[PDB]
């Protein structure tokens, strides 16, 4: 299914295991960051906002660095 | 459930859109990365290869330049 809107709430980096991307094309209508969390719930997150954009960049250190 | 090994079958960045990390101090006995694909399946891998960091890097520049 797609992501239609986005989480209202900083979701913290403790909770959070990974990411999709979800792309405005043929699928979806617009574009999404997609956070997986531990308890196995995914929450849709603006692509725009900065917070969603640490997290990502957060993420990708540590795999970096693995 | 864990990954309990790393596929030794092609990964195509194509079909590729996130990804998990897991690992071995969450209560897995080892670390992996977890690829998502567009048909909804995951496959475990090995964080510390360098085809595994690169699909990485990939997802984390779409996401920056989004």
């Amino acid at each position: 299914d797609c992501c239609l809107g986005y989480t209202d709430r900083i979701l913290h980096p403790k909770f959070i295991v990974g990411f999709t991307r979800q792309l405005a094309n043929e699928g979806c209508d617009i574009n999404a960051i997609i956070f997986h969390t531990k308890k196995k719930l995914s929450v849709c997150a603006n692509p725009k906002q900065t917070w969603v954009k640490y997290i990502v960049r957060l993420l990708c250190k540590k795999v970096k660095n693995m």
